[PDB]
């Protein structure tokens, strides 16, 4: 896989980010994660964590997987990095998202994210408390 730069337009919520990617605005859905909705327990925390990780970063990068690059809603599907740290992974590591929507073709980082979720769950952290 490879990491491409992008410029932040809007950190939308826990699972999506709007970026200027090669000069065009697109909404990216984070691969492999599902975040509690804002009006559910941990929703507001999970959303603010995601937003601030992205917004505080100097460098934002997009990393497409080996399968489809857009979902059935027209969203880009990617791993997003914030100063070299994977946003998808951190959300899960901190017990503020769950590993989810793991399709063939776009599962490169599945083992890594499941490792993070296992640590969160062992620690009974946040959604796992
Ligand atoms: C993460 C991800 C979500 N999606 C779609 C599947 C879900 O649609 P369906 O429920 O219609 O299947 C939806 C979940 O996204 P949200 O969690 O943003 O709603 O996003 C994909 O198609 N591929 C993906 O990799």
């Amino acid at each position: 896989l490879h990491k491409e730069p992008a410029t932040l337009i809007k950190a939308i919520d826990g699972d999506t980010v709007k970026l200027m990617y090669k000069g065009q605005p697109m909404t990216f859905r984070l691969l492999l994660v599902d975040t509690p909705e804002f009006n559910e327990k941990y929703g507001p925390e999970a959303s603010a964590f995601t937003k601030k990780m992205v917004e505080n970063a100097k460098k934002k990068e997009v990393e497409f997987d080996k399968g489809q690059r857009t979902d059935k809603y027209g969203r880009g599907l990617a791993y997003i990095y914030a100063d070299g740290k994977m946003v998808n992974e951190a959300k899960v590591r901190q017990g503020l998202a769950k590993v989810a929507y793991v399709y063939k073709g776009n599962n490169t980082h599945e083992q890594l994210l499941r490792k993070a979720e296992a640590q969160a769950k062992k620690e009974k952290l946040n959604i796992w408390s």
